[PDB]
């Protein structure tokens, strides 16, 4: 019967990310009155911008629509904006003060997105902790990648920002958390018995965790030479979606268990092993139509020679009851052949085989984009006047099972779960670090002596290298397997 | 590099069963090149026909083609007709000599089809081993239900059948075994490892074996008074569904250890228990469409004050380790609501909740007929907005992933079968017997009685009680599974 304020300031409030994503983003939410009822956004960012300057640059990513009209007037007369320095302590008082002036601006929730790149984090989560913070409402601060570039340099950041936040204060960001098949891992898990009593290393071959882009470096690929594809996509999206299909089954599904469950299943992974790991980097290709003749060292924005791999293979494990000596392979890469994310299960053999080794391993497949789908492989047999098993599949596909059902954005389900206080999809400091420790040894080691990568056409699905190293330790691929979308239901 | 000759007699040539299927059937396996190259066809019947009348009569049920002109042409100069009684020692004479002139027909293979009633099963096999046997080649003898109407009775025929034929001489027919689905139950369960660790009772809360028709009675009630629904189609088909569904992993795919492990699973169930069961008969519907208005007591060729029922619902308890305490509910109809044969496992609930009782039982289906399909029923997440689990599945329907496919008719396959020696798809004399002595003291029990039927209305899914019998020994429903068939694949 009572609601209180809150305020959603938007730091760097002038870049793309806030004007492509957070400003459309936060509009949404608004939009479809998902936000508490006296909210209010605050830009603050160096550039001096007027209401309407935020508005002509970000409503053409609104998506809006003319029935929208008030609402979007309404959302604009609740949006300001605060021009200073992002460590000018005069600044930050003139922003507190700007807060506090808005209705029951002293009461109100303070909600701190940081669209900024990371060289301000520590200066502006110094100055919002010594001035911006609420003497009554929350205050809970949103970051984004990078934490740092090893363990050792995320562990200064992390533990400047714990020095002045408690975890149940900062929010750190893997959008994979907030994708909705990601989030269905926990329900096809935990509410299956058909899915539970198999998840063992009794029943499991290997278990692989994909991420392909069927584009290149495109122009900026100066920047991807900085960070790699390690720490680009592996030691956060793939390990992420690596917790969520190994980890215990949680005491509940709040933030505290759930998180808990995550980390505990990392601190029983050892440094991954240079051989058990495949780097590639693109070529472009002749027969190729345009774009994708050029390959990454055809970006003169890319030092020349570099060594950089744009495409990652490696195989963990996690030593622990479930899952001894089943290998975790982590398989990212760019300019590949088309744009895939997604979990596989390869089941083992059956034992005491009647059908003459004519029976393939089962293997559940969880696709997170596009186009979300589970689908189970299994053998039925041949139909027909034939007795020989074949493989087939138990189908379940977003856009034909749910096509009248509309699927919101990473970022809309991540920014809501912030207001509702709601922290299980977003990085713990613990959770942090032991990612680092996995991947730091060999990420020095790249550093250290240019193991010059894998040579592999634009398009390709990488190098042949990466396929030897699944089979290796376990994972088998028959090319057997058909497959033909429907028709006629 | 060298064949021998075929000889299919079709005893009781003349009936309907003959014309409308054997002699159709055993052309469709000609036609499609399925038998082996020296093959003849022999009808046998007390009727003075020729095989034009044969052809005549039989004609207009093959489904030929223009096309298939010669072939046709061929398929009936490869046929004869041999008039005799079936109990006349001369007639047997006629026939057997009639085979011999045939080429090579004192080699020949022999295989027996008794499209005739039961009354006169003794005379014709007795007379059969007597004089029309060969003394090179193999003989088999094909029969149909009714083998027997209880234990005793089928007793007397089985071994008056077994003292003159050998198991491997003998082809007890039940169709089931010859339907696409039935026959895919082993491929479902023993070539895949995720319909295999779950297969027990500490994954399984119940088993339901069902088989409907949406017909009455249609004319001939008076012959169906007889006999029942119980020894019609739950003594057999459903309790041989039960086999498959119950049965051990065979040591292997052929005759002995399939059919090993099927009565092996009857020897452990006990005699139908009355409080385990529900009969109804079908009245009619005064809102119904014209020829569902009347029930059961409207065919003036049922006895007046018939007890008989139309539908019945059993609950069989499997005594074994894997199968100890979990109800199987054997339920069939006639006058319901849609025609469907069905296997179902609901499975147990999952222990350790931790989705505030929203969960709901996982349930395995596979729809024999019609629309040949398997279905999981399994937990996912309300997609979008929502966090609440919610029931959806994963599923294979054939007539989408395999519309070019060509499914044979049971008949089809059976006939093959026994050209080609394999007798899995056959009831055994033990598994008969195991059978009769299940549901015997039932039967007979009814028949001192009168226990009045339950009446329900020609479309409903049967009587209340039925449902209150599958929810009092642990099948649960609850009326939330939605379902919409797809579109835009
Ligand atoms: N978009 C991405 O791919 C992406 C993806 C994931 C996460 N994020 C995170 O969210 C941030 C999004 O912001 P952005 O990508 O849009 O960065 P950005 O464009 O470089 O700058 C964002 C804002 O910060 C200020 N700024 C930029 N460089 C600065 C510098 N060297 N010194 C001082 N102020 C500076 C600019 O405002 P003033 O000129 O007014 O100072 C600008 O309005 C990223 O840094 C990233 O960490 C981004
Ligand atoms: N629900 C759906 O919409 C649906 C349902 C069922 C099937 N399908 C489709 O049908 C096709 C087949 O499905 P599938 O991809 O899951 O099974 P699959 O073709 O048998 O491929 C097995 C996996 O091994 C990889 N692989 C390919 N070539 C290899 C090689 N030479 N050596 C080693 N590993 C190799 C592939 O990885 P990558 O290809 O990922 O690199 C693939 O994921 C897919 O394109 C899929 O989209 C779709
Ligand atoms: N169609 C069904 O629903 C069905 C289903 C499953 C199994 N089958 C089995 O296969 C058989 C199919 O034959 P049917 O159903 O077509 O039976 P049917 O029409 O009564 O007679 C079949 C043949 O046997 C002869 N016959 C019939 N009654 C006789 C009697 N009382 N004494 C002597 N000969 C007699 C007739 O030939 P003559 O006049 O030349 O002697 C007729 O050509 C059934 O008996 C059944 O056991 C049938
Ligand atoms: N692959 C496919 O084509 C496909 C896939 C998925 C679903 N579907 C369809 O979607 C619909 C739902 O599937 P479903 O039938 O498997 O699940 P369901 O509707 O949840 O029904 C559960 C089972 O309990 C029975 N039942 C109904 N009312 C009851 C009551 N009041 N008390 C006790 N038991 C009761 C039904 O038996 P009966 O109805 O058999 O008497 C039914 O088989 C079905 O019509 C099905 O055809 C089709």
């Amino acid at each position: 019967v009572q609601s209180d304020t809150h305020i959603f300031i938007i730091m760097g409030a002038s870049g793309d990310l806030a004007k492509k994503k957070i400003y459309p983003t936060i509009w949404w939410l608004f939009r479809d009155g998902l936000l508490p009822e006296n909210t209010f956004i605050v830009g603050y960012a160096r550039s001096r911008l007027t209401v309407a300057d935020i508005r002509k640059q970000s409503e053409p990513f609104f998506k809006a629509t003319p029935e929208e009209k008030l609402k979007l007037e309404d959302f604009f007369a609740r949006n300001s904006y605060v021009a200073g320095q992002y460590d000018d302590a005069a600044s930050y008082q003139r922003l507190n003060s700007h807060m506090n002036a808005l209705h029951l601006g002293s009461q109100a929730n303070r909600l701190f997105y940081l669209a900024l790149p990371p060289t301000v984090y520590e200066a502006v989560t110094k100055n919002i902790h010594e001035s911006c913070m609420s003497q009554i409402g929350w205050n809970r601060i949103i970051v984004e990648k990078p934490f740092g570039r090893d363990l050792q340099s995320s562990d200064r950041l992390s533990n400047h920002i714990s020095s002045l936040f408690r975890e149940d204060q900062i929010y750190r960001i893997d959008h994979y958390l907030g994708k909705e098949m990601v989030q269905n891992l926990m329900v096809l898990r935990f509410a299956n018995r058909i899915f539970g009593p198999i998840w063992n290393r009794d029943n499991i071959a290997c278990v692989i965790l994909t991420f392909k882009e069927p584009f290149g470096t495109e122009g900026r690929g100066g920047y991807f030479d900085e960070f790699g594809i390690i720490r680009d996509v592996m030691q956060n999206h793939l390990l992420q979606m690596l917790c969520l299909v190994a980890m215990e089954k949680p005491a509940s599904t709040n933030s505290d268990d759930v998180r808990d469950e995550k980390v505990k299943v990392l601190k029983c992974i050892s440094e991954v092993q240079a051989n058990n790991v495949v780097l590639g980097q693109y070529v472009g290709n002749p027969d190729g139509e345009g774009e994708a003749t050029k390959g990454y060292l055809d970006d003169p924005t890319v030092p020349r020679g570099s060594t950089t791999a744009t495409f990652a293979a490696v195989v963990l494990y996690v030593e622990n009851e479930r899952w001894d000596g089943v290998p975790f392979i982590l398989r990212c890469g760019k300019a590949l052949n088309e744009r895939k994310a997604e979990v596989r299960l390869q089941f083992h053999d059956v034992a005491g085989d009647i059908f003459h080794q004519q029976c393939k391993r089962n293997e559940l497949v969880i696709r997170v984009q596009p186009n979300e789908a589970v689908y189970t492989k299994m053998m039925t047999k041949k139909p027909g006047m034939f007795f020989n098993p074949e493989e087939s599949e138990l189908d379940l596909t977003y856009g034909n099972r749910y096509k009248n059902v509309k699927l919101p954005d990473a970022y809309e389900r991540l920014i809501l779960d912030v207001f509702c206080g709601s922290q299980m999809h977003f990085v713990r400091s613990d959770e942090l670090r032991e990612a680092w420790r996995i991947f730091t040894p060999l990420l020095h080691q790249i550093e250290l002596e240019k193991p010059k990568p894998i040579p592999y056409i634009y398009g390709s699905r990488g190098p042949t290298e990466a396929d030897e190293l699944m089979k290796r330790v376990g994972f088998q691929y028959e090319g057997t397997y058909k497959w033909v979308n429907p028709h006629k239901l």
